[PDB]
RNA sequence: UUAGUAGUACACUACU
């Protein structure tokens, strides 16, 4: 990026540097070395010459020169460059800065001096200022002439290593307040404030006198003097600040010194996890579980491990419908025996008999269907009526009816009463896991599953994701294209998808399901079925199979038991009672298992995959709570055991209770305490990867991946990043929502009241010295909180200006989004009323759903609670949108700024209530939800918003960092302590090492110098804060409040009286809990919720030190970050008493903390000081209130755990699984690519976080699938669009009608779903265009498309473009999407929809908004800036009836099922489809296809058309442009091994609601004037002004009168449109992981581009011309020069390192003349860098060709004295084409390139006696800058570099190579405890040349070579062995030269040459053995045969193989000439 | 709103 050598004496003058002032002098020094930086690099961007501060009266000499300067009156200003064309002067002062504050002062400064001498000479002279933005990188030119001039600009800048020694500046200096006096925009600016009165009763309230009570009388009056400080009176602001700063400072001074000498006190007996301390937890765990549950050893009381009995598919019977229905029905009559329910069983196939009457089953049905089909509403009024067929009366297909008299009134009771549990109605029932013999149950239960389902299918292994994606799996990693078959093949994969596929057929099935009816649902298996019985949503089925011989069938505890029939066996299962929302993830339970199989099995050999899928099953269709208890508390429980420092004993023996329910759970519990041991036996079988260090980051880092630790789930050994997948991922195999809400709220609330009682009864102090639970150190932490405050505020000055701006403090409530949303809120009053009448209502419905009941299948309060609860005060819940509504319309809020009336309801809103909703997350460990009144959330907002700016400010607070921004955060603080690390273990040992290397004679003394030296330590503590939010004093958050210099005085005292009132705050029980309890049936023992409400009298319970989870976040966070602060200065003092150094970082993130200690060490062992930073580490948290949880946290000597993000020793990795779990249930069910949308993004997600393709395709694949089987689009499904358009498969199909996504993975991760069309459009520009301009960029490839011909094209080629242009271009682009007929719902709670029923019901007044929305159309789209404008906004919204229904709540699982059964109904209205093609009712799926054919098959393609296409999608959006570039103009390079990856930034490819209030009016409201000139533009070229205009004026004579729907629907749309235009998207930050740094977009680019292709290795990316286009305006200059400099740059160091340096003049002109790089002539190449103005680049290569004179010296010596003949002298011993001397000691540089790139160089051969140096470039091998690597490399690399035309003495022709030294890679040990080699380049010596390395080579690989040919017991002399060496090499001519052949030759050739006889090889033909006459050039192919055959062939590495193949492929081949295939007729006519 | 009466409607259908 930047200049090196300027680097290296910028960071030596910040250590240099003592005092502030010359360190000030240093950041002056950095912005003029940053300033010109971006100058230099520009100047070529734009081919203009570079000048620095010029003056303005010598730029028009150059122009003008016969007016002197002297009375023409210039005026005398410095500008940085200009240009005069066009008659105009531009005039540049470029600046590098983050605001336009800086260009705009010096504009008009510019702009007002240059009209002096504009008018004089009657030139207008233009300012052009180019500004660019260090961080986001963004050109913003103010000059309008010049955006015409350059339609792009090439902006690849670096600024990223310009803040590294920015970083170094502000540490050393930082600290001090002399430097941070000097860097000020204004010192200090407060702004305005945001109340004019203070508080007086927060002086009064008992809060405010029981904080003082506690403290100390000296700080009771600090704390008076704190509020009422005003910083804007007083000279300066920290005044206060720093005053308090310096009085507690005796106590901090103190406790600083306390802390930090408890070095010395400490041992090394610290909480270390050993296999006793486990093995005692675990004991104690027995003992506690055995007393919490009820235990049993019965293998009766288990419940179902899966709900499901697999038994094998029967070949013989058919596989059809009406066969399958009635071979149940007779198997279910002919079961035989005596149980409990067997005349039940027997009763109900009698009621499904059809028999003789088979074929009415199939018209009745079929006529019902019909009938649904028709009509897009249900069937409404009809009565559905059942047909008597036999002994059944069939309702629907596979429908039947409960026959009162075919069954006994007692054996229909058995089975409903006893076996389906209707009419049924003091521990939890658990199994014993510590029973050997219960642990055995359950492995047989495995053995037995492992037994039956490893048996094959026998079916065809497969389906649509290996038909339609395996060929895309197979090429990113053959290996799990076969794992997936493994799976599919084995019984396993048939077992989970028929259970899948049946339960989607019993879910459809039990929507219709009656209480007189049992429904049949059959699956793909015709022995497998499931009954669903009458559910009393509840799903009531068995499982039903005729399974083959008896125990052939798969029961994980589901099996009520097996039965005999007539014919086979028949088994039944218990009835089951699941929820839909359960069954719904067990249809999409194979996607989860196929994934869960192949990210374990993936790239590890050592695994059983049978024993992978054993497990696989029994998680992914695991429902049951049971598990989760396992797979959450496992995560830690393993991380704790392999830890250094960690409290595992307290975590088993607590944290950890097993709920072994089920079986499975039972021998997963085992496997987990097993794993819990294996992990301390490991803790040392960790390794730490040599990190190749070699400045500015690392490549190789990380972990060592080393198959040497064991599995957890399954046999095998496994790797570290496999061990952590192992141990984290089981977690995210949990279901979400399985916590029934009647027991939750419980469980939650009951919490809640134990810890506000032990706060009640127990705490009672709030300060303390000794450090106690629930108390702070008051005197350490005001200091900590005044040193902080400081810092955070010296460091930004507009701290209070940058507040109010980006949370919008200034402006009206209803602009801010957490107002203004769609979300919960809660109301308090009186609505005893409505609450009573909305009850009653549903208590009649009730009875009115019963009375039905009772007559087919005789089977069978809010009044109480406000009678019986006297002080309940009552509460309602609302929506945030709606509140605001209500308070502006009943005008308590207004149009005045937010934060004024905040502070006005902090005061006016004095008593706080909250309520609880369970969240019910995949965790076991319940998380509640406190959501409160809105009047509370206007003041949490400000005291929120203020702390999350200041915490902005501290790099230590993580919250700050938005999405997985933390990921990069973690690895840039880890590599810096790596690297400190190294450089102090180097900066100490040094005077010892020297010693050791001295001695190694007697190694014996070396030993005692080297015991007694530094020693390195690391250490990362993995925190977990336990009860951030209960178990800690608020009392402290009073004096951030208090201490803050940005808050006034009136403020502070506003803010603190609310916080009083958020201690007297009440906790409302919701209704849902109080009606479980309001039904007494005996209380609780001890019942915690009745004593807090004193036996149930208040639903409110008053909760104060508990601040509310999640409502103080930032605030905490502050003070957190404030504890950590001063755990710092605590080891910071403490490694200065044992003479050191210590590098401490923490990342703050609420209740989630991870700290990194880094020290080197000189006096006591490492183990002492592990202990001594624990200790610190509590005492550091309890001294500010905080406690940290021991069990949890854990310490590492690598691992970094960070809010689940993990970091490695510099090597950052995620767990990836986790988000290909989500591709499963995760979508809306809208429509096909509306589904796919976000299941494609979950999987995009995967590849952030350093997943492999082959996994990524994976998910890409289910999530299809899933997709495809929600509508039934899958091939051979009922809505199947292959054979309905034209197309070969799916790949060609239109997304939008959902085919597959045939794209790169490289452009799926970028864009995703639109990559399918854009590539479908880069296939053309690869196909129909010509030689020239196809190799040109995409831009040109585009101008030739309207000169194609659309003759040319196919069926299927124009298919696309047709639908391309008339439908996808204008409309997330979906045309198919059903339509449903749901209703509103109760909208009753809501205030703001009862105005809307008010506006509806009085005439006029519904038509009066559309009228007044007409002349203000921005509320049709935004909401109002305005009172007026939002409200009226509000109620216009309720017109939709969608919106409506978006504050209505619909399942997933219900929405799931209504879009299969609503598949082949009429669902998609084909209205808004012909629109556009003419620009009926619905239409169903199947018509949906014909019709659009009818409509398609009339539409018009042309050579314009096409050319729109082209237009709108790449050449509009500038990142499609470069993402076409990246995939045409790409060059795969070297493929690697992924050794070091490292975190990369997704890089940039580029007023709102108040602009489109301008464009209703064209008067605006200066720069927002300046922003509709472009929306003009925009409406203009698109011409939608008119055409939207047309439609409508066309429309009122189409209808008639007035239509106010059309005026409206059709102005809205066009607002919409320009929302997208107007309002721009937030570039928010997007980290990939990547196998080196992304720097730039083209970096990125070509990393992205290699990481998406293969597993195995990793591939470096090439381009032909700049990939970074702008547009269509822009079409080459700047893409080609660069080529010149790449070019020259590779040619001089090429040449200068591998080339002998007495001949590289010669090479260079054979070079430059006949030779071209990338396409382009080195010559032309070579002449416009001649004609560039950066010469002074290429000085050495100028000076060897005789195009360097002295202009290009003087300008290069003024850049940063001299003559050519002083050049001509000094360089005549410097012989080198990348270097001369222009001084005494000052050389020249050319900038060296990367050598991935000679491959791009095409010219003929350049001979050198016998190696051609042209094969030395296109060599790969031979062409690293390591000694080694060149010595120790194949003599196959090397045979390719060989000619020789008959040469002599190979020692003599290598004369032609560099005998200059070269570069070895040297690596040392640093001598940390976690011990790893450091490597890195060094010069060598003399001997090491490039010469040397390749005889050695030579000498070392030809020797094998000799041995490996010999054929004899000779050598490579003896004519008898030299004539079978002839014979060997003859063939090799008279053959085929493949690759393998050539290879042999070459290398004969070398080993002859070598041998002194190369006087007889090139005179080498066929003996005479084999010529039967010589003249008669005759061979005989049989002899010739034979000879192969009679070579005995050598078994040495590597040849081994080698010739083997030879040998074979010769003879093969030679055989082939003889077999000639002639005609049968040919011979016939000859003879 | 209130009450009474009569109703409430559909998917897989496979190499198995
Ligand atoms: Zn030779």
């Amino acid at each position: 990026g930047m200049d090196y050598q300027e680097y290296q004496q910028f960071l030596a003058r910040i250590n240099t540097a003592r005092d502030a002032c010359v360190a000030k002098d240093i950041d002056v020094d950095l912005l003029m070395a940053r300033h010109d930086y971006f100058g230099r690099e520009l100047c070529k961007s734009l081919n203009i010459e570079y000048r620095n501060d010029v003056p303005f009266i010598d730029i028009i000499l150059d122009i003008r020169p016969e007016v002197d300067p002297l009375t023409i009156d210039a005026p005398h200003i410095t500008p940085d460059n200009y240009l005069y064309i066009n008659n105009v002067l531009y005039i540049i002062d470029y600046k590098v800065s983050v605001s336009n504050e800086s260009s705009v002062i010096t504009y008009d400064k510019y702009y007002e001096l240059t009209r002096d001498i504009s008018d004089r000479l009657s030139i207008p002279i233009e300012i052009v200022i180019i500004r660019i933005d260090p961080v986001s990188r963004d050109l913003h030119i103010n000059s309008d002439r010049f955006k015409e001039l350059y339609p792009t600009i090439v902006v690849d800048i670096n600024f990223n290593q310009f803040f590294d020694l920015k970083q170094l500046l502000y540490e050393k200096f930082g600290d001090d307040e002399e430097f941070l006096l000097k860097v000020a925009h204004g010192d200090f600016t407060l702004t305005a404030p945001w109340c004019k009165t203070g508080c007086p009763e927060f002086w009064k309230h008992p809060i405010y006198k029981e904080f003082k009570m506690s403290m100390p009388v000296p700080e009771r009056r600090l704390f008076e003097e704190s509020v009422k400080f005003n910083a804007y009176e007083s000279e300066r602001w920290n005044t206060n600040l720093v005053k308090i700063r310096e009085y507690t400072k005796k106590d901090y001074s103190e406790h600083i010194s306390k802390s930090a000498k408890n070095i010395f006190l400490a041992s090394g007996f610290y909480k270390q996890p050993n296999k006793n301390e486990i093995s005692e937890g675990w004991t104690l765990m027995v003992e506690r579980v055995q007393d919490q549950r009820e235990i049993s050893k019965s293998l009766h009381d288990q419940k179902p491990s899966i709900h499901f009995i697999w038994g094998a598919h029967n070949p013989g019977n058919s596989n059809n419908a009406t066969f399958k229905l009635i071979l149940l029905s007779k198997s279910l009559q002919s079961i035989k025996g005596i149980s409990t329910y067997t005349e039940a069983f027997k009763s109900l196939g009698k009621m499904m008999d059809i028999g003789d009457k088979a074929i009415e089953y199939e018209e009745f049905c079929m006529s019902l269907k019909s009938k649904a089909r028709s009509s897009w509403k249900q069937i409404m009024n009809k009565k559905l009526e059942p047909k008597q067929i036999n002994n059944a009366l069939v309702l629907w297909e596979q429908q039947f009816m409960i026959n009162n008299d075919l069954i006994d009134k007692s054996e229909k009771l058995k089975l409903f009463k006893n076996f389906c549990g209707i009419g049924k109605h003091s521990k939890p029932k658990i199994l014993d896991f510590d029973d050997a013999n219960m642990y055995l149950a359950s492995l047989t239960m495995m053995e037995q599953s492992k037994k039956i389902l490893s048996k094959s299918n026998g079916l065809k292994p497969d389906n649509f994701i290996l038909n339609e994606f395996g060929s895309r799996i197979k090429d990113a990693n053959k290996e799990t294209y076969d794992n997936m078959h493994k799976i599919f093949e084995t019984g396993y994969w048939q077992c989970i998808s028929d259970f899948s596929t049946l339960m989607k057929n019993i879910l459809s099935v039990s929507q219709y399901n009656r209480h007189n009816t049992f429904r049949i649902a059959m699956c793909a298996n015709n022995n497998v079925f499931a009954i669903v019985f009458p559910s009393a949503a509840t799903v009531v089925y068995s499982i039903i199979v005729l399974h083959k011989e008896e125990e052939n069938i798969f029961n994980p505890g589901c099996l009520h038991g097996t039965f005999k029939c007539m014919n086979g066996y028949i088994s039944i299962s218990r009835a089951i009672r699941l929820d839909k929302e359960r069954c719904q993830r067990i249809v999409s339970s194979p996607g989860l298992f196929l994934t869960t199989c192949l990210l374990f099995k993936h790239d590890n050999p050592t695994l059983v995959m049978s024993d992978i899928m054993n497990f696989s099953i029994y998680t992914s269709l695991s429902i049951t709570k049971s598990v989760l208890s396992l797979t959450e508390p496992a995560r830690y429980m393993i991380m704790n055991s392999l830890a250094i420092s960690s409290n595992v004993k307290d975590y088993i023996a607590e944290k950890f209770s097993p709920y072994t329910k089920t079986l499975f759970s039972v021998y997963m519990t085992r496997l987990i305490k097993n794993a819990c041991f294996d992990a301390y036996d490991q803790r040392q079988r960790v390794q730490l990867r040599d990190i190749y260090l070699s400045d500015y980051d690392i490549t190789q880092k990380g972990i060592k991946d080393n198959r040497e630790l064991t599995s957890i789930w399954f046999p095998g050994s496994v790797t570290l990043k496999e061990y952590l997948t192992q141990i984290y991922l089981p977690f995210y195999f949990n279901a979400k929502g399985l916590h029934e809400k009647h027991h939750v709220m419980v469980d939650l609330a009951k919490t809640i009241l134990e810890i506000e009682c032990e706060q009640r009864e127990n705490i009672k102090e709030i300060w303390s010295t000794n450090c106690t639970k629930q108390t702070v150190n008051l005197k350490i932490l005001i200091h900590s909180l005044c040193k902080n405050l400081l810092a955070d505020t010296s460091r930004h000055n507009h701290l209070r200006n940058r507040i109010e701006n980006r949370n919008n403090f200034r402006r009206s409530i209803t602009t801010i989004s957490t107002f203004t949303s769609s979300k919960s809120c809660l109301k308090i009053g009186d609505f005893r009323k409505e609450k009573e009448l909305q009850s009653v209502k549903q208590k009649k419905i009730l009875e009115v759903q019963s009375r039905k009941m009772r007559l087919a299948n005789p089977m069978f309060n809010y009044e109480m609670l406000r009678n019986a609860m006297p002080n309940y005060t009552d509460y309602i819940s609302t929506k945030v949108f709606d509140r605001l509504y209500e308070l502006l319309d009943k005008k308590v809020l207004t149009d005045k700024p937010v934060i004024e009336q905040i502070m006005d309801m902090m005061i006016d809103h004095k008593k706080f209530y909250f309520t609880f909703f369970n969240k019910g997350q995949k965790t076991s460990k319940d998380r509640e939800i406190f959501v409160g009144e809105y009047e509370a959330k206007m003041c949490m907002y400000a005291v929120e918003r203020i702390a999350k700016e200041r915490c902005k400010l501290n790099p230590d607070e993580m919250i700050s960092e938005p999405g997985d921004g933390k990921l990069k955060v973690l690895e840039q603080k880890s590599e810096q302590e790596i690297r400190f690390l190294v450089e102090t273990t180097r900066q100490k040992n040094r005077e010892i090492d020297e010693a050791i290397e001295a001695l190694a004679s007697n190694l014996g003394k070396i030993e005692k110098l080297s015991l007694g030296k530094a020693k390195g330590l690391k250490m990362e503590i993995n925190a977990d804060m336990s009860k951030w939010s209960a178990q800690d004093v608020f009392y402290k958050y009073f004096w951030l409040i208090a201490l803050d210099p940005i808050l006034y005085p009136q403020e502070k005292e506003r803010i603190l009286y609310f916080m009083c009132n958020y201690m007297d705050k009440e906790l409302i029980l919701p209704d849902e809990l109080l009606f479980n309890l309001l039904d007494q049936k005996v209380a609780y023992q001890n019942d915690i919720i009745a004593t807090m409400t004193n036996q149930l009298n208040s639903n409110t319970v008053l909760i104060k030190r508990n601040w509310l989870q999640g409502n103080f976040n930032y605030t905490s966070s502050y003070v957190h970050s404030c504890a950590m602060s001063v755990y710092k200065e605590i080891l910071k003092e403490a490694i200065t008493l044992l003479d050191g150094s210590i590098l401490v970082n923490s990342l703050v993130h609420s209740d989630d903390n991870q700290t990194s200690i880094t020290i080197v060490q000189d006096k006591m062992e490492n183990d002492k000081i592990i202990d001594f930073a624990m200790k610190e580490f509590e005492r550091a948290c309890l001294t500010f209130g905080c406690q940290a949880n021991m069990k949890k946290t854990y310490v590492t000597n690598c691992i970094k755990e960070f809010v689940s993000l993990f970091n490695l020793y510099g090597e950052p990795f995620s767990i990836y699984g986790r988000f290909l779990l989500t591709s499963v249930g995760d979508c809306a069910y809208i429509g096909p690519y509306e589904d796919l949308a976000s299941r494609i993004s979950s999987a995009q997600t995967a590849i952030k976080h350093g997943c492999p393709p082959s996994l990524a395709w994976v998910s890409i694949a289910i999530s299809h699938w899933m997709t495809s089987l929600t509508y039934n689009m899958l091939p051979g499904q009922s809505n199947d669009p292959i054979d309905y358009f034209p197309a070969e498969n799916r790949k060609d199909i239109p997304i939008e009608l959902n085919g597959v996504l045939d794209a790169p993975l490289s452009m799926i991760s970028t864009v995703g779903l639109e990559s399918g069309n854009l590539y479908f459009l880069i296939k053309l520009l690869s196909k129909y265009t010509p030689v020239m301009q196809k190799r040109e960029s995409v831009v040109n490839q585009i101008a030739e498309v309207k000169n194609w011909k659309v003759e040319d094209l196919t069926d299927n080629e124009i298919f696309r473009l047709k639908i391309l242009r008339y439908l996808v271009l204008d409309a997330g682009r979906s045309i198919l999407t059903p339509r449903k007929f749901t209703t509103a719902g109760s909208l009753r709670k809501l205030y703001s929809f009862s105005k809307y029923q008010d506006r509806l019901s009085s005439p006029g007044g519904m038509v009066e908004l559309f009228t007044y929305l007409l002349e203000k159309p921005e509320l049709l789209v935004t909401k109002g800036e305005d009172m007026k404008d939002y409200m009226e906004s509000v109620i216009f919204r309720y017109n939709s009836k969608r919106f409506k229904e978006s504050l209505s709540i619909q399942n997933p699982a219900q929405l799931f099922i209504e879009q299969i059964l609503f598949s082949h109904k009429p669902v998609i209205d084909f209205s808004g489809i012909r629109d556009k093609y003419i620009n009926l009712g619905k239409v169903t799926f199947t018509e949906a296809y014909r019709l659009l054919m009818r409509d398609l098959s009339s539409l018009e393609l042309t050579n314009d058309d096409i050319q729109v296409i082209y237009s709108y999608i790449i050449l509009n959006d500038p990142m499609m442009i470069t993402i076409a570039n990246t995939h045409i103009l790409s060059i795969y390079g070297s493929p690697q091994r992924r050794m070091g990856m490292s975190c990369s930034t997704m890089p940039e490819f580029r007023s709102p609601a108040l602009v489109l209030r301008a464009y209703s009016k064209n008067n605006p409201d200066t720069e927002m004037a300046r922003d509709l000139v472009h929306l003009k533009e925009f409406v203009e070229n698109t011409n939608l002004e008119e055409k939207m205009k047309v439609r409508i004026a066309m429309n009122e004579a189409e209808k008639g009168q007035r239509d106010i729907v059309f005026e409206l629907k059709e102005m809205t749309r066009f607002y919409q449109v320009c929302y997208e235009y107007v309002k721009s998207t937030e570039h928010k930050i997007k980290v990939f992981i990547l196998p080196a740094k992304s720097y730039t977009t083209t970096d990125f680019c070509s990393l992205m581009q290699g990481n998406l292709i293969k597993d195995k290795e990793w591939y470096t990316v090439h381009y032909l011309k700049q990939i970074l286009s702008g547009g269509h305006k822009a079409i080459n200059a700047t893409s080609e020069q660069n080529i010149a400099f790449e070019c020259f740059k590779l040619i001089t160091h090429f040449a200068d390192s591998f080339i002998d340096s007495l001949s590289r003049s010669a090479f260079l002109q054979l070079i430059i003349d006949e030779f071209s790089y990338k396409d382009v002539k080195v010559s032309k190449l070579y002449d416009i860098i001649k004609n560039g103005y950066n010469r002074t680049d290429f000085i050495p290569l100028l000076f060897r060709t005789g195009d360097l004179r002295q202009a290009d010296l003087d300008k290069y010596d003024a850049m940063k004295r001299i003559l050519i003949r002083s050049l001509d002298y000094l360089n005549n011993d410097i012989f080198s084409l990348s270097r001369i001397k222009v001084g005494l000691d000052e050389f020249a540089t050319i900038k060296k390139a990367h050598f991935s790139k000679m491959v791009s160089f095409e010219g003929p051969p350049i001979k050198t006696g016998l190696l051609d140096l042209t094969e030395l470039m296109k060599s790969q091998d031979l062409l690293n800058l390591n000694y080694d690597n060149i010595r120790n490399s194949n003599l196959i690399s090397f045979s390719k570099l060989i000619c020789c035309e008959g040469s002599d003495n190979i020692n003599d022709g290598l004369e032609f190579l560099s005998d200059d030294p070269m570069n070895f890679t040297e690596g040392e040990a640093i001598h940390s405890t976690p011990i790893f080699n450091i490597y890195y380049s060094k010069r060598g010596e003399r001997h090491m040349t490039y010469r040397n390395a390749i005889k050695l080579l030579i000498e070392r690989e030809t020797k094998i070579f000799e041995e490996a040919f010999t054929f004899s017991e000779n050598g490579f002399i003896s004519p008898e062995n030299l004539g079978c060496l002839e014979a060997v090499v003859s063939l090799i001519k008279l053959l085929k030269t493949n690759e393998w052949s050539t290879v042999i030759d070459k290398c004969i050739h070398i080993c002859l040459i070598k041998n002194g006889m190369d006087h007889m090889y090139h005179s080498f033909d066929v003996p005479k053995c084999f010529m039967g006459n010589p003249i008669t050039r005759d061979i005989n192919w049989v002899m010739f045969r034979e000879f192969i055959n009679s070579l005995p062939g050598t078994d040495i590495p590597p040849w081994n193989v080698m010739t083997e193949n030879f040998k074979k492929k010769c003879i093969a081949l030679i055989n082939s000439k003889f077999e000639t295939q002639r005609d049968f007729s040919e011979f016939t006519k000859l003879m």
